């Protein structure tokens, strides 16, 4: 039956904006979500989209001959530096589809056995830096996280070392892209985003994009200056042609395209890692049964791809993370004709719709009541069509997973290998957004099993 849509709480002509003037907004939206159930409307000046939060109305966002993919709001700003890059581009744009068929090659579970050496290169340097850390300190997790996923698809992608673990001051490019996504997300909670008024953001704003375009530069002249042949993403891009069309991308589009990787390539994955390392530190059990699968299977001095893919309990809590705290927490989706949704919910055209994944996740009617339980076994065994979507949807799902997931999975079994953790200031969850989610202030101390590389 045609019902009205809940919204929350208005301020005449700001709408429901004021409600996310806050640095967590998508877990203000969770909270909104947990208040008013499985949809809701949510209206700022100049755009209205609504919030899916059950598995029953997501399937049907997700079903490809009704829903494309839409730029939020948060992507239309984010493509001032992305431009029509892959995640910042419409189905429809050209360079899209083009893009999409030159790279996917690339990511595929078969291009893992390539990349896997340079990622156990830069997973070692993880492994050495806290082997030598002295008593009295701890690792800050979200950092050294991010160290080693920017690093990797450094390495990987671009066969260039941004050498993080080299550095205790983040590296000018993150500096830069932090600040740039702290941009973004101050913009979404402005009326008049336009207004002259913030013409120093938007400054500023410009000089973090030429620092961006700065370091493209510098992959770019490095691969012509070491003068070497290699099959990574910049390769591809410069020679592979699109099957399609028969032409490769444009500099223009590559260009977007390097800023995209980087930022893409390190982002999600970081968070899971840190989210993982977190609940393996908080729920002793599991971590012993993933120390116990590491020393099982990891049995050489560095892993091969072969044992990487059987550490099926890391998986799981990989998985498991995921579920909780997907790290890139929402997509967004419009409207390809006049609808109903649910059965419930009239839409037209055009209309936009916004997957709330954290929210999705939290379904009782698909998981069960345990949701805020920790507890990779659910993975054990058979889960419903589209309850678990961290990694998006259909054609414009992450082209990052595989590798995501490789890296990861590789990464956490060397940690417990490797060492034994505390949780020496009890820590409590803090989760900070850049659009997408990590723990803030996550620190560690770690106690080598000493155990040689
Ligand atoms: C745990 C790690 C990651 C998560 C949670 C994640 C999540 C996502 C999600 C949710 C989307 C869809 C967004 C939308 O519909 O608007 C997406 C798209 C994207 N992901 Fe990832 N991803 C991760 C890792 C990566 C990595 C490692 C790369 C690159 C190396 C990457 C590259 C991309 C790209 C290029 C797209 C756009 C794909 C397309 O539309 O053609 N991702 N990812």
């Amino acid at each position: 039956t045609i019902k009205e849509m809940p919204q929350p709480k208005t301020f005449g002509e700001l709408k429901n904006l004021p409600l996310l003037n806050t640095d967590k907004p998508v877990q203000a939206l969770m909270k909104i979500a947990d208040e008013l159930g499985e949809i809701f409307k949510f209206e700022a000046p100049g755009r209205v989209t609504r919030y899916l939060s059950s598995q029953r109305l997501i399937k049907e966002a997700c079903d490809e001959s009704r829903f494309d993919k839409n730029l939020s709001q948060a992507l239309k700003f984010v493509r001032d530096f992305l431009g029509d890059g892959l995640a910042t581009s419409w189905t429809h744009e050209k360079n899209w589809k083009k893009a999409h068929n030159i790279l996917l090659p690339s990511f595929s579970q078969q291009a893992m056995k390539g990349y896997h050496a340079m990622m156990v290169d830069i997973a070692v340097q993880l492994v050495q830096k806290w082997e030598r850390l002295n008593a009295d300190e701890h690792i800050e997790v979200s950092e050294d996280m991010t160290r080693l996923t920017l690093d990797t698809i450094g390495l990987c992608g671009f066969n260039y070392r941004f050498n993080s673990f080299y550095r205790d001051q983040p590296h000018p490019f993150i500096i830069s892209m932090v600040r740039a996504l702290d941009e973004v997300m101050n913009k979404l909670q402005r009326a008049n985003p336009d207004d002259p008024a913030y013409d120093e953001n938007k400054r500023q704003f410009q000089e973090d994009i030429k620092v961006m375009n700065d370091l493209v530069d510098k992959i770019i002249a490095d691969r012509k200056a070491r003068g070497e042949q290699s099959d990574d993403l910049l390769t591809q891009m410069l020679n592979g042609k699109d099957p399609e069309t028969g032409e490769p991308l444009d500099d223009g589009n590559i260009r977007y395209q390097i800023i995209t990787f980087l930022l893409a390539g390190h982002e999600g994955t970081s968070g899971l890692l840190s989210f993982a390392l977190y609940f393996l530190v908080k729920n002793p059990h599991v971590l012993q049964k993933v120390a116990e699968e590491a020393a099982r299977v990891l049995v050489d001095p560095v892993p091969s791809y072969k044992q990487v893919k059987q550490l099926k309990y890391v998986g799981m809590v990989l998985n498991e993370a995921l579920r909780l705290w997907p790290t890139v927490p929402a997509f967004s989706l419009y409207a390809k004709e006049d609808t109903v949704l649910g059965g419930e919910y009239p839409l037209e055209k055009g209309d936009e719709v916004m997957v709330l994944i954290p929210q999705l996740h939290r379904d009782k009617t698909v998981w069960g009541d345990d949701v805020e339980e920790f507890r990779p076994e659910r993975f054990e065994n058979a889960i419903p069509q589209h309850a678990f979507k961290p990694f998006g949807n259909g054609q414009r799902a992450s082209i990052g997973q595989q590798f995501a997931l490789h890296e990861a999975t590789l990464v956490l079994g060397m940690m417990l290998k490797h060492f034994d953790f505390e949780d020496h200031t009890n820590y409590e969850l803090d989760i900070k957004e850049t659009l997408s989610l990590k723990p803030k202030g996550f620190v560690v101390k770690a106690k080598s099993k000493k155990i040689p590389l």
